[PDB]
């Protein structure tokens, strides 16, 4: 169908929410030749395999952190997806080196071992908290999205292309909270854990996350930051729909949370480009040969933002109801 | 107090550096002060600059554990400074900053548990609140390494804060010494960048000053932020050389229009004094402490809900004279 | 006794792991446990489950001796149970398995040795003894890493010993858990092997127990081996799911169809207790052991010129209805 | 006269006693253009230097255990044959990590830099000791053997053959005991150390050895573990052909050491396949492109052994009388 | 006009004062298509970008002490100068294993670079204290100098030329003492640091130097020793006329000073061929393709000197009067 | 004194190693001689000839930091005896004689500091003596980083030293036994390179005396030089094979004419002694020493101001016939 025919794709984190997802699509919708997944776990990947157990499937145990390793797994690869990460953000509060060596370090290793292996085209996953961070998760991004925008003004033998998807909360995530309150009124709930009143947080389904990923592979020339256009929800009537047999007491805000997430800086906007369903942030620096990121590879056109325009999660014109939050299981 | 204390200094040859070993040498009884950085033309012109005894120069690396290791031993204090400050050469070079800034504080820390010094102080920026450059990210990945390496409770007992403050009056590459360098030769143009631009000021002097005072009241984990006046860029120009034209080049890379010292986000953890303010650990240490009384038995009082220390909405500004009154 | 005393288990997020954690928190008065391993989802969720103020957790990576140094300062007991134990995974990811299992034992050793631990048990396997499959190899090599350990004899003592013993009853990601899956949803067909196929059995719990009971005697420098039952797979079948067919597969790859305890090549090395053999050093520590007497001053036997612990001929097995009373 | 001519050929260990051997057997049987020693000791290089005296040699002094020193040695090499390692049992029991280091440490970087120089054969040098064994040195070697055969999934722009030759001790081997025991009753000996009446093991003069590495050579397909067949003898013969003339005291039993070594583990008669002069033991693992290790390379036809089968030292027919050990110098 | 253009170049050590002048010149006199300036310091970096201004610079930041930078760093680059270094005496006293780490540890990494991305030619700067030495520098130079011609031996895809370049004391170095003594009598001087009466250095300027490194480009064939012949001065006119009105205490020998510099050792005069400016110090090795050295690639002949022959700084023809010194800014 | 006292000697298997070994067991109350050494072979030869429980056998690398840390644990002295010595083959093979010879000292050095040794001396040579030669070339790197390690004032001080002499008379490799092997064997040509060639001459066992006696005075810093003979090879040929042919090979790769032992540029630095010199350090450390007065409380004379000890002007030679009393 399109340009994913007969090429080899390699996962970093493959195995976890996003990585799963993204195989499975890749499986069922494209004649990819082969998909690596690489991660570190042999419990998730063992049963990733029984669970899959397709052919075209490859399941290499590493980290991102080992450079050696990522050399000889990107042999032979022409897309690499890059999910592997470390992203709870109290933990990474606590364990800012660790969150370091696999998001930074990582990013680093990757960006190093596909050159060498001269990939066509790879896109690393970011967050929104990586948009004027002040968690320690959020700076490690940052610096990743910046690693990989930069590993662009290379140029070797063949020049492989480095862009970066950036989205928020996924509904339901492997660790998000949609899966924390179902499993505490399943097991007999009597009180939810709430944080803020006007809290509030982008939200995008995993499948929409993955289809994003995959379209930006397209369109893109190499240094965008993908940013789709989604859906704010308030936290107040998230538990409602999820929960409204049960009260909430106002818990402690976790260590390093916002009340708002930002999706694009205010002082970015002038290097923003909006289009009808997404937007893209371009490179702070001028590479050696110029790209036109105005028009996307899909002949789509995008213009400037407002010099003063910032997507926020409160000042979102889309908002999901309490309805078809429950229609996400 | 120094008295008859070792000190090290990262990153010693630099503006910071050199203004802050010759405050120690004057107002203290340090025993030992420490240069440890890594080019040999400038520690030899600062050793004949600081002819004294109580010198101590290690051509070193913050990259590089193994000589940090060896060159804090026996010191009682360490004040961290070495960096890669530059932010468009950040975001070229960006793993080279990633190095210095990043892992050169994890190196510091290691070396400094290691050696069981006493008490130790990264120099953070502005640049690091709510950022947006990669200068400012490692920065901040900076902080949270030091203020997390509270939370070790070794042999000896290590305390390891921050203090962040904004640009530097005429520092070494700044602005001011820019203009300065335009007026006193034959110009006719002064690059500027917006009109809006604000930007927090604190001389030399003065930030060495607060880092002395942050060492005397420090538990650890803090960063201290000074409260220091704002500017608006339209001002520093009516002052550096007025009755000139200043051409609108435009907004910088990876440039804010007005820098953040203490975060909306972070009020809640902002504790306020008369002259300065302490942002809390978001963290909690199993060993717990109480910043709202320092080691000086000052008070704090914490802040309202929606606070949000920044370049623009700053109670104070520097006058276009009592800017001169620096250069 | 581990009254008052630090302990930290690598890998204390796995099937072991979570099982000793809870029998430490239960059965002693250690002040602090610290589980070290490198998932954030099994340590959050793990935090949440074991909502204790005696609880600690690292993210962290036995191949990383820095993070090892940190983690285990403070600390008097450490369990080894961080692995790679898939064999077939490990066949075909073999550098990994070595990296983890090999290189994670020096380094759990280098930490323990600079931070001054009293005693430190390994886990080992079945799978260790006269090997054919890579993690079997590694799982030896290990074992040679902790017992030669012992040599070392500077400041503080440390004492490393090792645990072998076979399959855990309905381990993460084991058999039994894997036909209490097929039994309880619309099976048909149950996977099988061999016909002769046996295997050496023991619960989480009794491993558990074998391991504080391991704590309590060692001197450092044994190989402690359980006594338990043998079980032929064709019985684990008539238990787990009987009349229900079962399709002979066949042997899968890098295994055997008797896993082995203690090898007839070092009977010699043997001495017997009561309800566990104890396996001497291959070497002479500069500082002798008696390893017939227990730290508990139980006495060991030598055992028979061509003794041979293997699950055939094991004289005791396990019963097709007390099988499932584990479950 | 075949597959060595004009061919680039590198041994790590050069200097042992296998090493020299084969360096003098390729020297002058074959027209190979160039044989590279590859060890660590200047002393052992120097004075091979002076034996051999051949323009065709080169000698870098270089660690197996170091990565970038292979990668550089190994540049412009065709055929690269591994034997280094250290091989002591009992120092190796006492000095663990370092044996670590060298075989399997050294095994992997081998491994690597023959991948990255587009080795086209390599040949790693087990040991029966690695069969089902006991001591860390077997360990060791069975964990190299191991990358050894699992690094044939690889496939870059040229697919490296790796293959493992395993046999046993080598009659009168550098450090062996024959060596030990003329030099006893040469220096007047009034007694000799044995350690085990039934004791047993599998014996191979060195020039056998080589010449079975370099036939293997001709055969491989790659993944292959090749198994000479040959002769066992018992300890008590041995002692009285080479010193019948002094007693000899059961000494203890050396630090690891078995009574009988294991050539073919039974649990991997399934894998075996037995020929004329030799048996293949076949991948635990499947790669992408299958081999039919039934024919070798010289068109040889091979037989799957029974699957009870076990070639143990104790249960060869092959026995070597007291004779034809004086026979060997 | 020659050898220089469409080429792309990279200096180490960019920054400093022999790598701005020779930047400038090649800029100034050359249609080079890429020059690129690798150090550490983001400040002399910047400034010097500021100073230069030109498009056909490139930037990077990076420690010759750092193999992955220079790896990244060299790609695509024809011709590398060398001139990175610690070269102050006394605090490579000190300091000996930064001196190290820097001079012997880098010159190592810049050689592996180069080969990993086919760089054509490479000129390593040297010093006249790395003959016969007695400091610390000059002998961690003396180790750069051999790892530099022993690099020739290598031979892949494509043959890399290394030569080195060796001359003395720069008039008026970044640090030198001319440079000192003019900030003396500036600063109203009233007394002069001397060493010793019958010192002796041999002179050249920062330009000549630099004209010699590009002369030496032409002519190279690799594994050359470059020695310029140049003029000696005593200490003694040195400080007269360039103060005389102020006087002079002889304080201290530096620590690993010497009193006259050597430039060709006397037991290296067989190796030695002159020319008629410029002398060349052949290879103590063998290479596997040797080279004429004769005759350099300009086509000048050199000729063998005096089996006892030795340039040092006392026995020299060529004396500056305090004159032309005054000349050099 | 090494009363009671561990030592370790690193490269302990070559010619100084066993020798030294030898007199370290006759003459002295060592409790414990540790070998550190790569090869296995050479180790199991020694320990069968050196049987005595005193002595302890480690396989390890000098470029090994970790292996080193771990085996210089309870060490009071180290001598460092490991290098690659070989001048054309460490032409051949540079970065392996860096490697071993230079990161090898900064190892030991490290690993000595780390453990708290007492006394350490290094192996230099007179080829390390304005060096034309890249084996000469480390060694003075080894030297000055040995020299160095002074200044560093930890916990336990640590004492570094050097000594330096030429040729080992019939040395592992050396030409001495080269012509034994040429003699005794149906010969005819007698391999030389020059005619004016000189050397300096010291026995095996001289080198190991003056080692000892190091230690007993050195305060940490010195390069000690004994007074030894010098020998013109127009002799060595007259004695070791007279009424045979010598044909006039011819200088050899990195090979000087005469050796140097004292540069006439170190002069000043020197200080004479009945029976050797010390070359004091170029550097000045931080707590100073007086070079003049021994521990032995001997006295030692500056040389004159152009002093030159080379192996052409050397005041003493030895006989073609007291060259034959020592092979
Ligand atoms: N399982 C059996 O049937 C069996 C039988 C005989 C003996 N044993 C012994 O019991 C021990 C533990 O077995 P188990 O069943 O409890 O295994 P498990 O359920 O797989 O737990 C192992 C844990 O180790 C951690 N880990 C893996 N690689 C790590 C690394 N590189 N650094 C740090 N942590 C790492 C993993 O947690 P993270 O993913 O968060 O890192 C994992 O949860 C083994 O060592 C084995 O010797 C087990
Ligand atoms: O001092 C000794 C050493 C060894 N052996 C025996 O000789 C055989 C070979 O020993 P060696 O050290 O030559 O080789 P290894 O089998 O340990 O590789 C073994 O079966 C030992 O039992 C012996 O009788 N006396």
């Amino acid at each position: 169908q399109n340009m994913l025919d007969n090429q080899t794709i390699l996962i970093t984190g493959g195995t976890g929410s996003f990585g799963k997802c993204f195989v499975r699509k890749v499986l069922d919708t494209t004649n990819a030749k082969k998909i690596i997944v690489y991660s570190r776990d042999e419990l998730k990947q063992s049963e990733m395999a029984m669970e899959f157990n397709d052919p075209r499937m490859r399941f290499f145990i590493g980290d991102v952190r080992d450079l050696e390793r990522l050399n000889y797994a990107l042999e032979g690869v022409d897309i690499c997806i890059h999910a592997a990460a470390l992203k709870h953000v109290p933990i990474a509060e606590y364990n800012p080196l660790e969150c370091i060596k696999t998001n930074i370090m990582g990013a680093s290793n990757v960006i190093n071992a596909c050159l060498k292996n001269a990939i066509s085209q790879v896109i690393a996953l970011s967050t929104d908290k990586a948009a004027n961070p002040i968690n320690l998760y959020g700076a490690t991004k940052l610096c990743s999205d910046k690693l990989f925008v930069s590993a662009n003004n290379f140029k070797g033998s063949s020049q492989t292309q480095f862009s970066v998807v950036r989205y928020g909360n996924v509904v339901g995530s492997r660790g998000s909270v949609v899966p924390f309150f179902k499993k505490l009124v399943q097991n007999k709930a009597s009180e939810i854990p709430i944080t803020d009143i006007r809290m509030t947080r982008f939200w995008i389904t995993l499948d929409e996350g993955v289809s994003f990923v995959l379209k930006s592979l397209k369109r893109m020339h190499g240094g965008e930051i993908f940013v789709p256009k989604i859906p704010s929800m308030k936290m107040t009537d998230l538990a409602k729909a999820l929960a409204p047999n049960t009260p909430t007491k106002i818990i402690g805000i976790r260590p390093g949370e916002k009340l708002h997430e930002v999706m694009i800086p205010k002082d970015e906007s002038h290097l923003a480009l909006e289009f009808e369903d997404f937007f893209i942030i371009q490179p702070t620096i001028s590479f050696q040969t110029p790209k036109d990121y105005t028009l996307t590879k899909l002949h789509e056109k995008g213009q400037k933002v407002a010099p003063d325009f910032e997507y926020s999660s409160h000042n979102n014109n889309q908002w999901l109801e309490p309805d078809d939050l429950l229609k996400l299981l």
